[PDB]
């Protein structure tokens, strides 16, 4: 039973969450949050600034002194702790949703389907990580005791952007909560609702006053407060390369806090001629041009073995053609409108790019109409690595098509780039899958299939796409401290 | 038959090592190594600048490009190589040690049985980790297999200081080497011809050419070149926390290359009454005096409860006084010169801040001849944490002693700094000794013990004294990518 849309529900929660409580900014200060179909403004938010950062660092701290009621507490107890926090998420999970796509117009559905599914597989997952965070006993010599304590990394800030607000903001907060650390969250300007109503959840759910404190605001002023605050020990970002390179060089220059970096990449796409040429063409629909084609896991470029090229090609055109764009609350539309005006100006500039540097076009290249930020699914051929539509991170609903014969040419191509998120490879033969995905400078390395994001497994970039990793066991890396503890006897 | 000192044994390598060859500096400049005790010069060394680095990245590049003999070696072959270098590090041990003691003034029994010692167990650690790298098989979904890989993280620079030229060297090189990677390295000015050496090493081993490439030069040229370079992956520092900052303050800004620091610490010093006040003395002063103080892990704070305040301020006086200074080739020394001049001078500039701070003395305050850069050693007594001499990493013989009368009390004070390098406790109760090691924030904590390193077991930093670890299991973590694979059937 498909739920209904929730027609017009209004937003409750738009102060900063600060010890479990809903403070005003320190200035006054308010933003407003728009809805990116309706074009107009949906509600205003609280706008923090340096001094709200203060406070609520002021209050992660003092949730995690020592001897405090979140210290205390038991490994298991932590873990039902998120399990709570996962419980009140799926009571809510409508709600979640219906703010969820308020805030960025993506599908109803697809909020309900998708970004909260994934929340909630990511809290129950960490949920059962809590008491199982295990250091080490070590041998050195007859008279010593020599082991490892893996212990939590202390104040934790996160920073979020608005593809997918809340999901990249429970990626964040599970690793970090199930290990014992405190946190300040950020979550972007275009889309801090979700998270505001995570906060009532969290302080529904029982978590001890200053645990998580929420603080809305722009990147400059909030997100410059956290990366370079000297009170913070750890900083989680999600965002564009650059913001990434200016979060980490302020946490180098202010006090050495560690830094998980979750960036973007022009994320190859690899058709083999020995392929499942419908599997493989649908996947790479996909991976172009779902969320209308603005996910950190977008498939930017398209190598295709000769032997199919121009079949692939022309697949591509027609399932180009069957792909739903209407409203975000349709049930039968797959794409909705894009976040802000920048994307959409310089994605049909690219486009316009493409067109002039010599590759062949078989579809859409404008916009629907003027009622929304609507684009018609593209697909490019004959494309060269020098062209522009080939070495820029699209970020729109685009299919540049490449042409490759050898596999050791088309590693050396895609690895060419200084990005390194993830990598599909399409093909039934063993040797050639399990070659391209040890060769493939990769963080994730998908075969047969696409998007396929685990809580089991973690997923990070190579090269400029990131540092840490997020999801898997491996996400507790990035909230832990190691302590050597060496006694003599 | 413990070996006499290696009496006048001329030197031999002094250029810059690239593809296992020999080369001149491309601006032919060159540099100079002295002797601290002798205070002659040593040598005359190839100051490489920009282009050299470049030169190195290039060979280290070509070393690690998929197909390289270096690449293609077996786990267990590379694991092999590793024991060889240790078997050579073995046979001209006492080069070596007379090496890094004539470049540093270290007494040549101390870098004899502790430097060289220490590198040739950690170089045999890491070779038996090499084989023993394994990533995951994840658990997902029936039609879904799922695993990780452990890869190389590509080209490693390693910078590292003077106090331990040769160690902190080893301490990156076999953990990035059984990880399969190639390596830029970049010894301080003061103490490079350990490095060379072992580079001569490195190439009679049988090392591939560009696996391990060595540039000497200084900080701002050679060092800058590398922490900045965009054809590098990983960036390994050893040296002081300011330089730290700018150095992974560098690499954010060039290209998001990994970082790990080990920096400096307020070491602090933990003795409760229940010690055994002879080994709290014992291992106090040698924490404090090891080496001429000028370690990393220096204890440069002694808190004593006050039931053995008094009585212990003696003992260490006493202690203090009836060490032997003198000629580092002495078999009957234990300290030797200090490092250069600057270091000398900002010591003694110190240790008459703390006279006139309103500390009292009890040893040395002066400097005890001209024949070398030899100071008394010093200890104070009636310090109070505002006091410079216990806020400033002293770096040399000093041993500034505190006041204490509660655990919690003593835990705060010691918690208070921004550094959290390592802690010693000497107490015989287990409660106090386990609550303790629990709540100091610090990488290490030694309990009735000092410099206890093993490696076994990691060393590394809390707060602004680190960022990743060295040593054990956990520093391969530093040297590896990891990506995950995922195959949907
Ligand atoms: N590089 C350019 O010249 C250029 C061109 C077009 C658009 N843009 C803008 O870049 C942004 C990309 O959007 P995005 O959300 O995917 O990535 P983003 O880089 O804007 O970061 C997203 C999150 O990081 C926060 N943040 C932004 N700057 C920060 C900073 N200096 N310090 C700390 N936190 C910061 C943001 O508040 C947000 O929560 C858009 O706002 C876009 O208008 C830039
Ligand atoms: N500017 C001052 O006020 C001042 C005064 C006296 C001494 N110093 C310096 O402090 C240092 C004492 O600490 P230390 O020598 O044990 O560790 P360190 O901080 O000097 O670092 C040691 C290693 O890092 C290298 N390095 C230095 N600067 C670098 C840079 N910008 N980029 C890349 N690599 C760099 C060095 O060549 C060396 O190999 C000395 O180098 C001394 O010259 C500074
Ligand atoms: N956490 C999380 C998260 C967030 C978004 C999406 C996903 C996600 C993505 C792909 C996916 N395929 C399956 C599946 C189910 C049955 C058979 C075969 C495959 C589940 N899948 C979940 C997970
Ligand atoms: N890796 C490494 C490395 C580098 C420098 C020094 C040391 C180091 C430091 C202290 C130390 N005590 C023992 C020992 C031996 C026998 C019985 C009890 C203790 C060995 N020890 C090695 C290790
Ligand atoms: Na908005
Ligand atoms: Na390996
Ligand atoms: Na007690
Ligand atoms: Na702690």
């Amino acid at each position: 039973a498909l739920p209904r849309p929730i027609r017009n529900l209004e937003v409750k929660f738009t102060k900063i969450f600060i010890n479990n409580e809903w403070h005003e900014s320190k200035s006054g200060k308010k933003f407003a949050t728009c809805n990116p179909s309706t074009r107009e403004q949906i509600c205003e938010v609280e706008e923090g600034d340096k001094p709200d950062v203060d406070k609520a660092v002021e209050a992660a701290q003092v949730a995690f002194q020592r001897g405090s009621p979140w210290r205390r507490l038991d490994a298991l107890s932590r873990g039902r702790l998120l399990h709570q926090l996962a419980d009140l998420v799926e009571r809510d999970r409508a709600t979640l949703a219906a703010l969820e796509t308020m805030d960025t117009g993506k599908p109803f559905l697809h909020a309900f389907f998708i970004d909260l599914e994934g929340c909630i597989r990511t809290l129950r997952y960490f949920a059962g990580w809590a008491d199982k965070i295990q250091g080490k006993t070590i041998p050195t010599d007859d008279n010593v005791v020599c082991f490892t304590r893996h212990e939590p990394i202390g104040v934790c800030g996160a920073i979020t952007p608005w593809n997918f607000p809340l999901l990249m903001l429970v990626w964040k907060l599970a690793p970090a909560l199930c290990c014992g650390n405190t946190m300040v969250l950020k979550p972007a300007e275009q889309t801090p609702l979700t998270a505001l109503y995570l906060g009532s959840l969290i302080k529904e759910a029982g978590f001890p006053p200053g645990v998580v404190n929420i603080v809305p605001g722009f990147g400059p002023t909030v997100g410059a407060a956290i990366s370079s605050h000297p009170q913070i020990n750890k900083i989680a970002f999600t965002g564009s390369t650059e913001v990434g390179k200016l979060v980490k060089e302020a946490a180098s220059r202010s006090n050495l806090k560690r830094v998980t970096l979750e960036l973007g990449g022009k994320n190859p796409c690899i058709v083999c001629a020995d392929a499942d040429l419908d599997l493989a063409v649908e996947c790479a629909h996909q991976g172009v041009f779902f969320n209308q084609g603005q996910c950190c896991t977008a498939a930017s470029r398209v190598f295709v073995e000769e032997q199919v090229y121009s079949e692939f090609v022309r697949r591509s055109v027609e399932y180009a053609k069957k792909r739903p764009v209407g409203d975000p609350f349709d049930v039968k539309t797959e794409q909705g409108p894009q976040i802000d005006q920048k994307q959409f100006d310089k994605i049909l500039e690219l486009i316009e790019s493409g067109k002039k540097e010599g590759a062949k076009l078989e579809c859409g290249g404008s916009a629907m109409e003027d009622k929304g930020l609507f684009i018609k699914p593209t697909v490019f051929s004959e494309v060269t690595d020098n062209m522009r539509i080939a070495k820029e991170e699209i970020f729109g609903p685009v299919q540049p098509i490449l042409k490759f014969k050898s596999i050791e040419e088309v590693i050396k191509r895609a690895n060419s780039t200084d990005y390194g998120l993830t990598a599909a490879v399409f093909t039934k033969n063993l040797d050639k899958a399990l070659k391209l995905a040890s060769a493939l400078e990769s963080g994730t390395v998908w075969i047969n299939c696409y998007n396929a994001l685990y809580a089991q497994a973690p997923f990070g970039g190579f090269k400029m796409s990131g540092n840490g990793r997020e999801l898997g066991e491996y996400a507790l890396a990035e909230y832990t401290e190691v302590k050597t503890v060496t006694i003599k006897l």
